[PDB]
Order: structure tokens, then C-alpha cells, then sequence
């Protein structure tokens, strides 16, 4: 059907823009899954063939592909695609490295202070990409079953602009990421510091008086022995019996975790093996292999099966027993192979395999192990400086890393390790990680690190406090986007360019990017600006009528606009039409939310499909008019929010209201919004008071832009002019 | 020397002078092709701006009127005429603000901040348009001088500059189209009159005389060597001047010591825009400064 | 070939030749290598290695004026006007080059892609092509236009069904843009029923426009192979012709002229063109063509352009290039009035210079005398030789030191740094006498140009 072979080479059509070609010498090929291919049953599709004595054509919608016989090399096989948009070069060539790509991710982490070296994607502005499977052969139980008969394997991804599309069938291709749990996508709180189960639980407490919500405490490596490790053994890192100098109860302890409503997590080491002092070393012994005369079973070979039921079954299971929900698996070694396959992926996909008994839909914490690593999340990075460009770089590697299908990072929300002090900083990076799959803060062994909102003065305080409360409100969005991703294939954070392909300025601001399908977001990664005190951000706008989410001032059109923030307050836009489904009750610890806010953008119609684990609510806004329908019966409260003003509240079951008699119009007008920017810039009182004479006396737009035009200040001009242009 | 000199043309009285020197001689030969060709043109300017210069003085003399005065003696009760103090009053129809600073060498143009009072004023020379109460900055080349005249404004001028003549044989009127326009040209046996009322334009005369009179309307000659005292009719014409927003941001862009790309992405935008906001937005965007408030002005123009 | 120390290796990495000029495969030898050890007598070793891999053809007369060339879509009766506006302000030209625009662009099927490739007249801009190379002929300019040959002979073209044929009827319903250039039956059918016609309209010769990265598929370089065959036709059109093409490595100065291009619009790039001119004659590659005005990128300035041109004039090909914008145009006219009329004496200088260039093209093609040669080769023994890299020989009798820094504001001057020497030399305009041996440095305003005579 659609298979093809020619001389010592083999040629499949998955789809009418994907094609994989394989050359195996012997003359056997491949068939069975491997580490990053798990399914090749596809749709048949219309494709031709012209067969020469010596050379060989296939005839796609898209694609031109011809191959001359013998060895592949750029002269032999290539291939031509067509696309509606132009390109200086369309010809793909074997083995030549191809401009256009759009980047993807990195298995290490290795920048300086800024930007590193990514690696490719399957996307690219030239339409076509290839991806080499040059992983090894898996069996049908998930076992490596050796090297693939097929020296060599490649597809080809010719979408063209179709971002979505291409990524859709890539999961089909590897296999669909799976659902997270609802408590994943809370605020998790980690610290590497000598905790004791006391000092631990009044660090809970003072963080629920504080009113901060928290959904996972994760414990690090010195919930186990670290100086008690007799002089025999080596590095203490390794580590699975309870310190019971700081753990007098560690039943105890997790059962009061549970009772405040946190998920517990517990650093692991396995590096060095299960050494004799152990306390469940004895039972290993019995599985594994007794010492002869007076030796040790620190076999750490996660190869065989028998170490495996051991380790997952006697070792980790009395922990599992106590009441541990998931493990984080901290592999801090360069990829030391036995058996040609790299440890890290090995660990992945068995924990993670493993990890299922515990919970529905569990998850663990790991590293990138390449393509096909999207099946075990999470996955985090760490090993950030703490300065200025790795926040503008972070944003972008977000937001990038959707290209090859890995959409669900877990960066280190503070830094990680060196930098230097800034509040600001801190403010900044906290306010990007809100809007980011995962929001993680993370300190290390140090005082002067601590990441607690009470650390700072009140002003930066109540701002972490604040933004930490909306992370908990934006629960059930972020929930539903993760039914979508699980269910279609669609990323939480993508790039501008997968919706507006076609236009030039979605391929020029690297930091902005669309969260879910209602919001876009463009943070702040630069310091703040002394004179005006406020940050400022270069913003574009695609067509249509957009609003801030907090302050709904209004933005027009198409158009490249420079945005000032205070530090206090982020960029995030909605169109007109949008609907927005918020918590009521963030700091209540509820496994469904009792009430729901539904936030509207008057302007346009909407639809909104909130997907929760037994239910599904529709929100329609046509014509004015406000639906929210419910698939199930519920006793959930509705509060609507039409603009900044309440509609209705604590309204019950299912119904349906008219918006048209209301004020479509915000709170935010030009006039307090000048007078608050004029009122905290550092510049002379009578540079102020004229200013807001002037713009308050003259009338006509172009001649207030006129009078703005003559300031000798360029920053406040911009700022100036972008009140303006929102006041128009 | 050629600005000081295009000041000077528009000053009571235009004396040039070198000293003994064979490095100070002010002849326009001694420059090169662009500055000499400047000079003279703004020499036979001087010569052609003889009758309205001696209509001055004559109402000097008579009412005690000055040929050049301050912006705050038409305009004595807003503060903008007191804030610019190179800006003045040339006559009782044109107003003069000469550039006195070096050219930008990267935009190929000087500057100057213009103050405009009420109403719409055109360049003299170019017929760029201007609106109502603004303070703008305005770009000129080295040729170039920023004069302009308020819509209905009435200018004589000498038809035969180079010709030596007691009195010219013949006028050419300069109308700036608009509102009504007034003129009183006082001479030493005579007084024609020119009124511009609801479209038509009279030239009247207290004595016989054998002088002709051509009609400038906007750009566009209207009448050649009319004689004798006449009416006429303009409401059918072409108010427009030759200016137009493309050709002077072309003109604007193609001096400019930038490069390339950035020009044609300039041009290529400010003509797919349509929204004058978005536009300025557009411009806005630009990181060199005197490029942004060059392209204000043109913008600000073709409103 | 040259080298300080005396000796270079020059390795024979090609491909076996035939006797006619046919490929004949890889040699049966595993290495081979030509050791020079002329010491510091660069003529004579240069003289030798043109014994060796060949004399330089003759270049025709018209080929030493100037060329003008522009990526516009021209008109015929707006190319005729340009044409006679350039006459009008007493411009001399001898090369008009009419860039891809000359065939379909924008009206190809939608089957087909890249319409870069064409050899049919767009007939809504050239409603009568004879009509027009019989004007241009009737000004005295010889023609040439642009060539794409990547694509192919599409089913489009005017000319498809004669070349269908001849190589290869379509099957049902196909096409023939098969660009093998090695089949002797596809090289005939280019050079017979292809280029025929537009030869016989009138054509005189052609510009190769091969940007493409070297894919060879018989171990050759296309190329090469495009290079040598249409070098080898284009002798029947006119005695001693020429193409535009690329420089293709040793042995390429067989097959005159190759331009360069893609240089930027920049003070740099100025900078390093003398240079770069005078070091090619190192590999007997003597009859390079810039791109006078630079290609692409860059930024604007008027005295850039006027720097730039004197030092084409005094080069060996000057060509007038712009590109597809209306702020790249390099009309004199274009410019304010000192730099058109400086640029006008000069482009009138080129023409002026023609008897001594085409004697200095005898003598490179009789003997292997390069015309712009470093100064080394005739001082070789002096370090000052050494140490001047954009100062020149132009042919026998002038020495040149191009300018290619911007002015001194405060002066009004930009200068040059110059070696004078044993002996009297006078600058070639002006009559300015300078002494023997000694460095020194020279000032000229934009509009004079640093070129000395030695007295005799």
C-alpha cells in the first residue's frame, strides 16, 4: 500500500506531509517500536510513484521526493516542497544541514548567564524538517531489545506553516503526553535546608497565616542520613532510612502533611546503590544475592529485572507505605551507559511506569532524555544563575520547547545556584512563573536565599502574596488546558507563530506567547527604569480589540507598542469576546471548586469548554447574551464578571442571562491613569503639573501627540504615548 | 554663509560685505555648484520681494508700523509667543522662523522649532501644509528656508527681478487659498488693491497705468499679463498645492545616510498604513530620534 | 603561485580531460603536484604558469567601456529613454545588461515554481524584441541578458516543443526541464533551439547566473562544465566573445569574464577591492568585474559612490550595478551637481582610456602580462613593495593609489598613504612633481583621484 522499496532502500507515506525512509545494508527492515517511535499505524493517503531502470520519484501533494540509487548522499536523494508562501531555497538535500528551523530544546542546561545553544525542531519557516530516530529498539513490554537493523532512519516533516498540525501528528507518531494530576499545578515549595518535622510544620502554618496556598512540600536530601554514614561508605548522598534525630515520627509527620492538604515528595539518590547500613538492606539481601563472608549489595544496575522488583517493591515501598505520593529522581551523573542505552531513560520510564499504583495519574520529577521523553513528566531543569538574563532567556526556551513536543518544564522559580541579590529580580521571575506550566520556588543551602514573601519589605511581599493567590485562581483553566493537551495535542504555552503564521512580527518578539487559548503574555525581564519607575515591555498587538487582564485598558489593532508596568503589576492581554473561568476561593484546599468566576471581555462572541475529571461546562456569549450550560448536575455556584463589574453572584445550576443593558466599559480611564504615571516619575513638579494641564486642555489626538512629541525625555514620551494611543 | 545669507534676505536690509582678505570674499562663485546656485536664487528673491518691501515701508512711515516684529505683538496673550525668539513677523503676511543651527549630517537636514498660532499656514516655498495651535519641529536642506503664510494671504511680487525699473511693469499675485485675503500695495504715485472675497479676486487701481498682472492660485498660474484692473473668479480651480505626502517622504528618505533596508521598510509601511495612529506608532518604534521627529512633521503635514 | 620565501606547491586536484574537452573520469595517478621555485621573479613564473594551463583568450573591444546594469522591470520605450538620457548628458556606454525581468515572472502556470528560469519574451513589456535589440544596435550598445539554467526548459517556454523533439517526447502529459548538463544530445538542443533564436534576434552574449551550491552529480562542478561549454559556443556570435560567469578554481582564466557581486555597500568593502584586484594576478585570474556601486546591504553615501567608481575606472571591467529599489540608483543625475559632474568626467575618462586597455589586452593575452599587477613585481627586492596593499600598477606606464577612507571634515581632503620610488613622478592630472624613494602621504578632494606618472 504504501510502502515502497527501491534498490537497498525503503520509502512509507505515513501522511501527505510526513514520510519515513529507512536503509538497512543486510537487507532486513525495522518493524518493532523504539525508544521515540511507538506507533506507525496512520491513514492511507494519495501519493504516486514513477519507477526508472535506476532512479525512482514519489509524487506527493506536498512533497517531490527522488532518490538515484546505491548510498544516501545529497546527490542521490532529495527532495522538493511546495507551499503557498515563497522561500529562497525549497530543495532538501540529505545530510545537508538546512536553514529556516525554529529550535527546539536542550537535554543539558548549559548557559552561561543568557541564552544557549538549542537544538533543532520539527518545525521550520522553510516548511520541511527531518528527525533521525537514532535510538534503540523497544519490545512490546517496554524492554530494549538491541540495535535496529536499519542503519539508518529519518523522517520527514513537510507542514509547511502548519505548526499544529505538525505537532498533532508527532504525538501521534510517539504517543500522546498523558494527564497531570489537579495538585501539580499548584504552587510547590522546595528548600534545601536541615528541616525538622516541627520547624517544618510551623513553616506550613506561618506560610497558611500568611494566606499563601501551597499544593506539594518537597523534602530534600536530608530527610535521609547524610553524617551518620559509617567511615567504610563513601558519599552519604545516597540515602533511603529516616533520619530519626530529625525524624523522631516520619508516620506521623506525613499523616499531619495530609492533614493540611499536601502532596510529599522525597529527594532520591541512586547513584551509589543500597549500601549495608540500610535499614531495608536486610530484605534485599534476600532478593538479590547474600554476601559471601562480609560484603555489601550496592548493586545499582537498573538492567535487570530482579533489581528492579527489588528496588520497586523493598526499597521504596515501606516509603510508599509511610505515605510518600511520588519520588523526585535527582541523576546527577553524564550519561555512564552499560549496555549502550542511557541510565536516565531507563529510570524515567520504569519510575514512572511504577509510579502508577500509588496514585491515578502520577507523575515524577527527572531530566530531558530526548525525543520520546514527553511520555514521563515531569521534567525540570535547574542549574540557572540567579541575574537578569536567564529571565529574558526563560520565557523564549518556554515557549520554544513546544516545538519538539516537550510542553510541560518545571523550571527553578528564584534561580538555582550563584547570581546576585535583587528583590526585583525575584518580583519578576516569580510574576513568569505564575504564567509557566509549572511554578516551583525553589532555595538552597543558604540564609541568604531564602525565597519566602515575608524575606522582603511589604511592598514586594504583598506582590508575591498576591501573585501567588492567582496561581491557585487559575487552577481549573489550567487544569482544562491539560484534558485538551491530553486529549488533541495542544501545547499550554505556544509561540505566537502558531497562530498567526503568516505575518512577519509573530517571528520578532522571542518572549511573548499565548497561555492556553484566552490569554497572551509578554513578561517583563528587564530592570526597571529609575526615572519613570516602571518596566517597560515591547508588546505586539494582532488584529482586534485586546484589554489588560488586571486593569482593562483598552489596545486597538495591529500594531508594535511599548508597555510600561510597575513592579507590582504584569503585561497580560485578552481579545474582545474572551471568557475566563476563575476560583472563588484559592485559599480553600477543594479537590472540585464549590464556585466559579466567570470573567467576560465584552466586545465580540465567546465560547469557553471548561473540562473537569467527571464534567464538562459549556459558556457560550452570543449577541449579548451569557449561557453556561453543565453536562452533569452539580451544585456548583456561578459568579459572573461582565468587564470589572459583578453581574450576578452565587447564582445556581445552569442558566442563561442577557448582557446587553450593562456597562461594557472597565474602570480604567485616561485621566487617573495620567495623573498616577505622572505622580511616582522622578522629574520637577512643573514638568508635571504641565504636562497634565496640557493633556487635559487640548482635544484633538494628533495635536496631544504633537505636544508629547517635544519632551526632551524619550521614556516618558513612549509612556506617555502609549496613554495615548490606549486613550484614543 | 548660506543660511546667514537667507536670513539675511528676509531682514530690513540685505549689505554684503567681505573685508581684506582673499579668504573672506562672499561672491557666489567662490563656493561650489549647490551653494552658489543657492545664493543666487535667494539674490534674485531679495529683488523680487521689492515692492512689498517698500509697501512696508511706506506704512512705516505713514502709521509707524515695523517691517519685522516680535510674535508677541499680533499674539500678546499666549505664552508660545514668548518662548521663541528667532520667530518673527516679516511684513504683515509672512512669517519667518531662519535656521541658525548646523545640519544633522546623518538626516542631510537642519532644524528648527516653529511655533504655529491659530488656523492653517503653507510654506512659502513648497506648499506644505499646516494646522491650528501646534509647536513642531521642521526639517529643511541647506537650500531651503522655513517661511510660511496663513491661508488667504496676498503676496506681490516682481515678475522681472533682473530688469532695473522705477517701477515694475508687471505684478504677479500669490494667493494662498483658503479664507478671504486683504492687500494694499503702496507705491509712490499709486495704491492697487487686491481683495480675495468668497472666491473671487479683484485688483483694482487709484490711477491709470499700463502694469500687468498675473495670478498665482496655490501653484497653478491662473492669469498671464492680465491688464487693466480686473475681477475673476477661483472658486472652480485647484486649491491643492503640488505637495504630496509620498514624493516628500521619498525625497525625505532618499538623503538620509541610513541604510538601505531601513528605508525600504519605512517607506513600504507609511504607505500600507492607513490609520494616521497607527502610523505615528509605526514611527514611534524607530530608534533614531531626529529620524522620528523628521517623519512626525511630514506625518503631521499629511493629516 | 607567488611566495616572500620563493617556492609554492600547486596540487592538480581536477579531473581528467580529453582530447576534445570531454570528462574522462578520475586520474589514474593518486597525487600530483607542481613545485615554482621562481624565487622573487613573479613575471617569470606567472609567464610559466600560463605555458602551462594556457594563454588568456582576447577580450573584444567593447567589453573595456562601461556596462550598466539595473534589476528593474524595464519597459522598451523606458529603456530607450534612459538610453537616450544618458546620451543627452554626454555619458558614454558600451554594454546594456537586461536583467531576468526580460522574460515571464509573475504569469508562470502555478504548476510550475521558482519562474526565475525563462526563455520567453515577456511580450507586455517587449511587445517587439527585434524591434528593440535593432534600436539598441542602432545606438551602438551590445546586448546581453540574464540566464537562470537551474530549473529547466519548462512546457511553458515558447521553445519547449522544439527541444521535445528533440530529447524526449512527453510520455501522456509531462515535461522536459531535464538540466543535465553532461548528455552531449541536452547541450546541443541548449545551443540550437534554446539560445538560437535569441541569438539570432539579436543577442550578443550571456550572463550566467548560476547561485548555486556546487551539486555536482558526476563528480564534476556544473559550473565548470557550463563555464567551458558556452565559452566554446558563444565564438560563432562574434569574434573573440565573452560571457558572464564564476570564478571556478585554476584553469578557470580560459573563459573571461567573471564577476563577483554579493559585496556589501560599505567603506570596508572598499577598503579591501583594490587589494583583492591586484593579489588575484597571484593565480592568473586578471580579468575580474566588480560590482561598481556595491550589490546589496550597506548604507548611503554619496562620496562612498564616488570613491568607488574612480577606483572602477581604473579597474578592469567597470560595471554599473543597481538593484531592485529606487533608492539604489547609481545615475549620475541622482546626486547633487558636484557629484554628477565629477561622476560624468570620469565615466567619460573610462572611454577616453580604451586604445591604452585594449594594448594592455594584447600584451596579457601575447606575453601573460597581467594589467593591474602589485607593486612587488616590478620592485621585488624593496620592503615599501610590500607594505602598500591597495597602491597598484595599471598596465606599464601608471601607478594608482585609490582612496578608501572617508574625508576629513575639517580639511575638506581625504588622503592616502603612497610610495614614490626611485625616480621623478608627476600626478597624472594636476602635474604635481614628487622626488624619488620615500613615503609620504597625499591628500585629494572628492573630486580628484591619486594616479602618478613617472616622467618619461
Amino acid at each position: 500500500n504504501n510502502i515502497i522499496k527501491f534498490d537497498k532502500a525503503r520509502f512509507t507515506v505515513l501522511t501527505e506531509h510526513l514520510i519515513r525512509i529507512e536503509y538497512s545494508e543486510t537487507g532486513e527492515f525495522e518493524e518493532r517500536m523504539t525508544q521515540m517511535v511507538q506507533n506507525r499505524e496512520f491513514s492511507e493517503v494519495n501519493f504516486d510513484i514513477i519507477e526508472k531502470e535506476e532512479t525512482i520519484e514519489i509524487i506527493t501533494s506536498t512533497v517531490h521526493l527522488y532518490y538515484n540509487g546505491g548510498e544516501f548522499t545529497n546527490a542521490s536523494l532529495f527532495a522538493d516542497v511546495k507551499f503557498n508562501f515563497s522561500v529562497y531555497s525549497n530543495r532538501w538535500y540529505f545530510g545537508e544541514k538546512s536553514d529556516g528551523n525554529l529550535k527546539g530544546t536542550t537535554r543539558t542546561l548549559d548557559m552561561i548567564d543568557g541564552e544557549c545553544p538549542l537544538e533543532d525542531g520539527i518545525m521550520s519557516k522553510n516548511g520541511f524538517a527531518v528527525l533521525a530516530d537514532k535510538g534503540k529498539v523497544l519490545t512490546e513490554v517496554g524492554d530494549i531489545a538491541g540495535n535496529s537493523v536499519s542503519t539508518i532512519d529519518l523522517y520527514l516533516f513537510a507542514y509547511g506553516r502548519d505548526y499544529r498540525q505538525a505537532l498533532k501528528d508527532f504525538y501521534q507518531l510517539t504517543g500522546n503526553t498523558p494527564k497531570l494530576p489537579r495538585f501539580a499545578l499548584g504552587n510547590w515549595w522546595s528548600r534545601y535546608y536541615d528541616y525538622s518535622d516541627k520547624s517544618y510544620l510551623a513553616l506550613m502554618d506561618k506560610f497558611t497565616d500568611k494566606k499563601v496556598p501551597l499544593s506539594v512540600s518537597v523534602i530534600d536530601m536530608d530527610w535521609h542520613k547524610v553524617s551518620e554514614v559509617p567511615s567504610r561508605f563513601g558519599s552519604g548522598w545516597t540515602g533511603y532510612s529516616w533520619n530519626k534525630k530529625l525524624f523522631p515520627n516520619p508516620e506521623n509527620f506525613i499523616d499531619e502533611l495530609h492533614q493540611r492538604k499536601l502532596k510529599v515528595t522525597l529527594n532520591d539518590h541512586p547513584a551509589d546503590g543500597i549500601r549495608a547500613f540500610e535499614d531495608p538492606y536486610p530484605q534485599v539481601a534476600q532478593t538479590l544475592d547474600l554476601n559471601t563472608e562480609l560484603e555489601e549489595a550496592a548493586k545499582f544496575d537498573f538492567d535487570n529485572l530482579k533489581f528492579r522488583k527489588a528496588y520497586f517493591e523493598e526499597v521504596h515501598g515501606p516509603l510508599e507505605k509511610e505515605g510518600v505520593d511520588f519520588w523526585w529522581i535527582d541523576w546527577q551523573q553524564g550519561a555512564i551507559s552499560k549496555s549502550g542505552v542511557d541510565p536516565l531513560w531507563l529510570l524515567n520510564h520504569y519510575q514512572y511506569q511504577n509510579a502508577q499504583k500509588k496514585h491515578k495519574n502520577n507523575i515524577i520529577l527527572s531530566r530531558y532524555a530526548g525525543p520520546g521523553s514527553h511520555r514521563y513528566p515531569l521534567g525540570f531543569s535547574g542549574d540557572s544563575v540567579i541575574s537578569w538574563a536567564s529571565l529574558d532567556f526563560q520565557p523564549y526556551f518556554t515557549s520554544t520547547a513546544s516545538n519538539i513536543g516537550y510542553t510541560w518544564w518545571s523550571h527553578d522559580i528564584g534561580g538555582h545556584m550563584q547570581g546576585y541579590k535583587d528583590a526585583e529580580l525575584s518580583l519578576r521571575w516569580l510574576q513568569f512563573g505564575v504564567f509557566s506550566p509549572i511554578n516551583r520556588l525553589h532555595s538552597s543551602k543558604s540564609e541568604f536565599t531564602s525565597k519566602e514573601p515575608w524575606h522582603f519589605d511589604a511592598v514586594i511581599e504583598q506582590s508575591m502574596i498576591d501573585f501567588l493567590q492567582l496561581r491557585h485562581q487559575l487552577i481549573p483553566y489550567l487544569y482544562s488546558a491539560n484534558l485538551i493537551t491530553a486529549s488533541e495535542g495542544r501545547a499550554l504555552v505556544e509561540p505566537l507563530y502558531y497562530e498567526y503564521p503568516m505575518e512577519e512580527e509573530a517571528y520578532q518578539h522571542r518572549n511573548q506567547y499565548l497561555f492556553g487559548e484566552q490569554l497572551m503574555v509578554a513578561p517583563i525581564t528587564e530592570k526597571m527604569n529609575s526615572l519613570l519607575q516602571m518596566g517597560s515591555v515591547e508588546v505586539w498587538f494582532p488584529e482586534g480589540t485586546w484589554y489588560d487582564f488586571f486593569s482593562g485598558q483598552p489596545y486597538d489593532g495591529k500594531v508594535s507598542l511599548k508597555v510600561y508596568r510597575e513592579i507590582t503589576e504584569m503585561p497580560v492581554f485578552a481579545k474582545a469576546g474572551a471568557i475566563i473561568p476563575l476560583d472563588k476561593n484559592p485559599l480553600k484546599k477543594e479537590e472540585i471548586p464549590s464556585e466559579i468566576i466567570w470573567k467576560i471581555f465584552p466586545g465580540a462572541d465567546g465560547e469557553y469548554l471548561l473540562l473537569e475529571e467527571d464534567n464538562e461546562t459549556k459558556a457560550e456569549f452570543v449577541n449579548g447574551i451569557f449561557t453556561v450550560t453543565s453536562k452533569k448536575e452539580s451544585s456548583r455556584k456561578h459568579t459572573i464578571i461582565y468587564g470589572e463589574h459583578e453581574i450576578v453572584s452565587a447564582k445556581r445550576g445552569e442558566f442563561s442571562i442577557d448582557l446587553n443593558g450593562k456597562e461594557e466599559n472597565f474602570d480604567w480611564n485616561f485621566s487617573t491613569a495620567l495623573f498616577r504615571r505622572l505622580d511616582i516619575a522622578e522629574i520637577s513638579y512643573e514638568q508635571k503639573d504641565e504636562i497634565l494641564q496640557q493633556l487635559s486642555l487640548i482635544e484633538e489626538h494628533e495635536k496631544q501627540v504633537a505636544f508629547i512629541k517635544t519632551n526632551e525625555n524619550q521614556e516618558l514620551q513612549n509612556s506617555l504615548f502609549e496613554l495615548l494611543y490606549s486613550g484614543k
